[PDB]
């Protein structure tokens, strides 16, 4: 923008805070006709036109939107539309308004369905509209008094979709963007792996829950314990019986018959008797460990060691190429954050009417 | 197959669901003499001949077989042959029937023991027959009323052997197959490592269980606690005494004699007195940590970093080469999933008789 | 220094312990005019001039400073200035005295602000002065009786800043220094990743704490449980309800209607009824696992696999280049550890006065 | 040896079990003058001369020694020399007897101190004599009735030194040996890292234990809890207060003053009041996470990614070179396992006498 490009970044965040800090001699400009000749009003105004600053105002506004909404859903969730619930309603509206606005700006006569296909082809835009569709469903779900609790679950999912959106910060980074490109490549196969590990672990869970107990009258309470325990032992922790794996251990390795001195029990508790001795416990628990913490781990890191080396170099220039359109966007974007962008959306509608 | 090869894959799964979705204009064909001139009966029929579809019907049938059997073993396990127990009996039979069928199809006069050696040489076929042998043993084990509980343990193991078989899905993948090839290389040495880590951790477990308690009358209850705790601390979590490691701590680092101001105890609780003070606890617990979460981890990732770079390139063309025979198989495979494949097995036997 | 360079290192640490061990024939010298002709007084004196030894005396003194201060803060923390509190006060003073001393030694007429900029440009010096500023604030915070407890928190933070400083040991290592250089490169982006994972997990925490309970009257007790549970499940362990995830499970996968034999419940506990059945529990708990233990892990190891290969080679010579100034420093540094360096600081002030 | 080299390995282990399995046609030979012309006595005898078999007999005997000793120390530990205690005494004696025996076999007139230096230079021999010195100390420690409990701790350490010795198995492996070479390179720096992570985590432990409680009267009970909790949270699990981190949470993020609707508390519980509110808990717990599960992990994997690529290639031929002397050893080694090697040690002493 207007200001000098060698001032670092922390000085932007600090001068953003204290208005007169711009008036002081703690920020740099170029073209000393304005740096030395101090008109604070124009200097602050020009400061506000730098896309770097407008970018940071957006990121701060987004931060506020996210954590405020979180608070409202956290404690202030109430059947009657609270003031804050309407606040985020209009706040989100103003945000999607700007998003949709950038679809019709085309100064040339671009095809309408063409630019739609491009938006619909972008992974990031795809996730954004996913949240929009999910929210607008959750809104009426909350509005219906018979589905308030579902209303909570959908709005909670919406929150998550918004908070994972912050990976966008580093797309303009000096040193992180390229790595975002890489994980964009990985997204495809880490999804598919996710599947197989899911069915993997639940097959182990139900195996445990089947053998170490008789039939349970309800699966309802089973999964309350079993899936919670699954959550915990996703990383090999608790088999599934916190109260102890074997309700009745028995028998021990071939020993105790030592003519010199017994060491431990030794009897067929196993085939001749109900398979519920410590021996079965050893077999089952070691089986889980035989595969869980090893097979899937070496597999993944092999996948990544492979794929990484396939994209390591050209990923650089691709990021550099991508840099353009983002810069063009915020260069031309109106200088107002979403809370105060409404008056600029009114100006746009004024142009839309005339 | 007959249909166009550029329709993606989600459209196959969606058109699979809704019969008239084929009749609608939401799926592509080639040779517009059939795409434009709509005979729905032939269009759906031709759709059903595509090996891509027959593949998906198999994968859905297999999914159902696995989860239904799981349910039956989960809760409906009962001494008297339940209806569902017989259902999976015949369902599995129909599945191994098709498998054995593909051993005798050879249109040329191939040696009988030759094609047997090839089947027996295939790791995947090896695992399949492992499950077959284990199941058929478990069947009679359940049938004997004196070994019902063992019957549960064997059938549970059978289930696991079937569920790990699903890695076969991605052998036809665009981007995962090659990595399956790699782990097929790794299978050899990750097994051998598995051994040494097993004896490693149990040596630590028995060490703990030996020193921090007097002789236990039964190893039976020991392993009920010790091996469960081992399961948990497979990843360095609980030493083995959830009730606290030291039943009686004592003594502290050389301190407390500070002429200025004491800081902590300081006495030989150690050599002169029974080695059961906090000092021994510090020594033992840190010893576990000295090696467990470090030695074996850096070892493995070194192994993989090494071996990966030995197979990284030619693995590609090997997968491409392997692609053929699978495609040939499902091209020629009769178009019926296992539940409904029985009538086609009857047609084959009709040819076998005449 | 004076002594032979091929004696290894353990012999330095052992001869350091036992004064007459120098007098014995268990250490090497060069220039056998002193090795064979034994003047123990000069031999031990010359031994004390070797920067290798002076280095080790510093590292032992630093070790003592750190663990003694820890003890004093551990148990002997008391409102009235204890003897030991004053001991570390003067001990730290003597240490920063030597540090500041090395800023004015310049034998040439170097610019004063220049050498200040160089000190201020050094990451390691930056962390050192961070601790100095934090300590001197904590000192008066403790001194104020109304903020004793804050006094504890600041002094505890100070301790941590000192103990992480010990990575400096290996900067002179044969084989570790170069790797310190690498992580100095990594410091930048592992910080930024730290941010996104922080906001990531807390978004999941508040999501859990929002849906599986009604509004809590106080966030105070929430975070006492929720952030402790967050600490635990930073690595996917406990969702947030150790007392069980679902306070009331209900409904089960589409089953139980099996005309042959029921397997589990099956009812809309979900949309038609308050979204608090086991089905919601399965959805939420698996969602956490869908992303937490996978997305961020493969991301990081991709980042490191990338950046490592960008610095792997020239890092070597850079370390070799850096080696000089450290050697020059301890060569010229006065031969006294901080406890006994005071008399040498007096000699320096004597030169400063005259 | 005598038998054919293409028989695999499982057939060795199976024919080892069943004596007549050698007499059957399920094992291969070369020089069919003996394969076809069956003299079972000579065939089994020749089988017993193959170093491959003698190797396996040693590995089985060693396995038995280790697990039997474990049992004896596990439960049968008793002040009076038990029969089994004397059994392992003589068993170990017979083992070190063979080891020392291989020091004097030199058919040439090799220097006595030379071959001693070579033995003392070998890492593996170094660990072996470490166990010997530790055992022989533990023996008399047990023998003294006043130090029985220390006797337990030393013998338990001895056990560990023996069980980690089994990594020797894979030194003759086809595919693992080379990787053992690599970790032999790593041993140096993983030790040094071990140090810094140790002092790292305990600095965090004492920090926690200092701030979240007043002075404890005894460090004795502190470490019983704190070091056990440290053991658990070595991988970021439990801070140190399983009973809850904050004994009294208070204050909440700047909120609750929302003119629309309160969300949470908001007061200076922090500086103006004793620093023991939830805010301090958030600060401390996140601080632990800021560094523990990230800094040290990316550091290590960087170290290994670096060093691995420095040794990846020549490690191969080094293993191949090393292969010789092991083969020569067991070729010439007398054909008897330690239990039955005694009679062959007698024959050697017979030669030693005459």
């Amino acid at each position: 923008g207007q200001l000098s490009v060698d001032n670092g970044l922390w000085r932007v965040t600090l001068c953003m805070l204290a208005f007169p800090l711009l008036l002081t001699g703690l920020i740099s400009f170029r073209e000393k006709r304005l740096q030395d000749v101090g008109t604070p009003a124009a200097r602050a105004r020009a400061f506000f036109t730098a896309p770097v600053v407008v970018f940071h105002l957006n990121i701060l506004s987004y931060f506020a939107f996210l954590c405020l909404f979180a608070y409202v859903l956290m404690v202030d969730f109430q059947p009657v539309p609270s003031w804050c619930e309407c606040a985020i309603y209009l706040w989100l509206f103003s945000l999607v308004c700007e998003e949709m606005r950038q679809l019709f700006y085309d100064p040339d006569e671009c095809g309408l369905m063409k630019k739609a296909a491009l938006y619909f082809s972008d992974f990031w835009n795809k996730l954004d509209v996913g949240a929009i569709l999910l929210f607008v469903a959750g809104l009426t779900c909350r509005l219906i008094p018979a589905t308030l609790y579902p209303g909570r679950v959908i709005l909670s999912l919406d929150f998550i979709l918004f908070c994972l959106r912050l990976m966008h910060i580093f797309t303009i980074s000096k040193t992180l963007g390229p790595k975002i490109i890489i994980v964009k490549r990985m997204m495809k196969d880490v999804f598919f792996f996710l599947f197989l590990l899911a069915v993997w672990v639940v097959s182990f869970g139900v195996a445990k829950q089947a053998i170490l107990i008789h039939n349970e009258r309800r699966v309802d309470w089973l999964f309350r314990g079993a899936v919670y325990h699954s959550y915990l032992t996703i990383f090999g922790q608790i088999p599934g019986y916190i109260d102890g794996v074997n309700f009745n251990p028995e028998h021990c390795s071939p020993n105790g018959t030592d003519p010199y001195k017994p060491k431990c029990p030794e009897s067929d508790a196993t085939q001749q008797r109900p398979a519920f001795p410590e021996w079965l416990t050893v077999l089952l628990l070691c089986l889980y460990l035989l595969f869980t913490n090893i097979l899937l781990l070496n597999l993944l890191i092999a996948m990544f060691n492979y794929t990484f080396q396939q994209v390591q170099e050209h990923t650089d220039q691709i990021w550099k190429f991508q840099r353009h359109d983002l810069i063009e966007e915020y260069h031309g974007r109106p200088a107002a954050p979403p809370p105060f962008i409404l008056l600029s959306h009114l100006q746009l509608f004024i142009k839309r009417v005339v």
